[PDB]
């Protein structure tokens, strides 16, 4: 499995699984998670180690940019962690509720 | 703030989340996730900094239960990072019917 990666690794596959993007793009995602900056010496190591372990794919577009996309195995790992979230978190009723509520208002707002 | 805690931390309060438990019950349920030995040395120190931070209490159930358990902010904690991994999963309406079916089949086996 990935569940020895970094929360840092993870919270980069929970940001391509909602879509490919660029590596300044993750960046920026990243950023408004944290609520701080996050230093491009840090991200690019990282990414690189997600790409060596084939939960990334990247795709160079001119020479400064790449374009970062989930493999199978990538999505896998995200698929694998909310599962294991959500299997101790949905715990009673009340619970079951606030995620459903959860899931509808961010499908609404697509 | 609780979105900077390693994935470890994190994981002590997806455990929490679930419901108290006796320290060792922790142990239980991190080497069932991680698949993987979880020593002493690593689960208690953690556990510790969680109760520094807020997070965790020791809690006394009874004259005959002292567990760890989630306090108010570790729950938000729990509650904000599962919002985060949602608001990135539930992309399209495929991806909410993954989620709507994740959460019935864990309510189901309650
Ligand atoms: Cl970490
Ligand atoms: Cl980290
Ligand atoms: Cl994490
Ligand atoms: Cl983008
Ligand atoms: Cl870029
Ligand atoms: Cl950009
Ligand atoms: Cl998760
Ligand atoms: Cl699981
Ligand atoms: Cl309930
Ligand atoms: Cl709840
Ligand atoms: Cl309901
Ligand atoms: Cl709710
Ligand atoms: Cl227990
Ligand atoms: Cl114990
Ligand atoms: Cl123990
Ligand atoms: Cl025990
Ligand atoms: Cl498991
Ligand atoms: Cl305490
Ligand atoms: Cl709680
Ligand atoms: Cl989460
Ligand atoms: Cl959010
Ligand atoms: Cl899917
Ligand atoms: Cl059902
Ligand atoms: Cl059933
Ligand atoms: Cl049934």
């Amino acid at each position: 499995d990935a569940r020895d990666l970094t929360a840092f690794q993870k919270n980069i596959l929970t940001v391509l699984g909602e879509e490919a993007r660029y590596g300044l793009a993750i960046k920026r995602e990243l950023e408004e998670y944290y609520g701080e900056e996050v230093n491009h010496g840090r991200l690019y190591p990282n990414l690189d180690d997600l790409v060596n372990k084939g939960l990334v794919e990247k795709s160079e577009l001119d020479k400064r940019t790449n374009e970062y996309a989930l493999t199978n195995e990538g999505f896998d790992a995200v698929v694998d962690d909310l599962e294991w979230t959500l299997s101790k978190f949905v715990a009673d009723a009340d619970r079951r509720e606030r995620v459903e509520t959860i899931v509808a208002d961010d499908a609404a707002a697509l």
